[PDB]
């Protein structure tokens, strides 16, 4: 398999996630200034910008690994929150429409 192709999928795939994610609640970091506790819960925050760093930074070579630290924006999201929030229902939603899109990419990634 090619790098450049490779890349470009991943990069559309990432894009399409992020639509999903219509609240920009996982666009960036949770803030640790205003979650203070964060760090004491989450052994691995992501988000997608950080995704995105390391999508260019050649630590996304196969879609598993793609895949695994879009999962941790998802469960990271499912353990700090309590199900009666906003957070954790937009979660379990990201997941689901989530799951959707990077089924129908891997699949092109098989393809190549
Ligand atoms: O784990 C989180 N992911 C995205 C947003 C968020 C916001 C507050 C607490 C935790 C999270």
């Amino acid at each position: 398999m090619q790098l450049t192709p490779f890349l470009i999928l991943l990069r559309k795939t990432l894009e399409q996630l992020q639509e999903k994610d219509t609240g920009n609640i996982f666009s960036e970091p949770v803030p640790l200034s205003e979650v203070p506790d964060y760090l004491d819960h989450i052994k691995k925050p992501m988000d997608f910008f950080t995704m995105k760093q390391n999508l260019e930074a050649y630590r996304y070579l196969n879609f598993d690994d793609f895949e695994e630290d879009f999962n941790l924006i998802v469960s990271n999201c499912l353990k700090y929150n309590a199900k009666d929030t906003i957070f954790y229902r937009a979660a379990v939603r990201l997941r689901e429409q989530g799951g959707a899109v990077l089924r129908q990419a891997r699949r092109q990634a098989e393809k190549m």
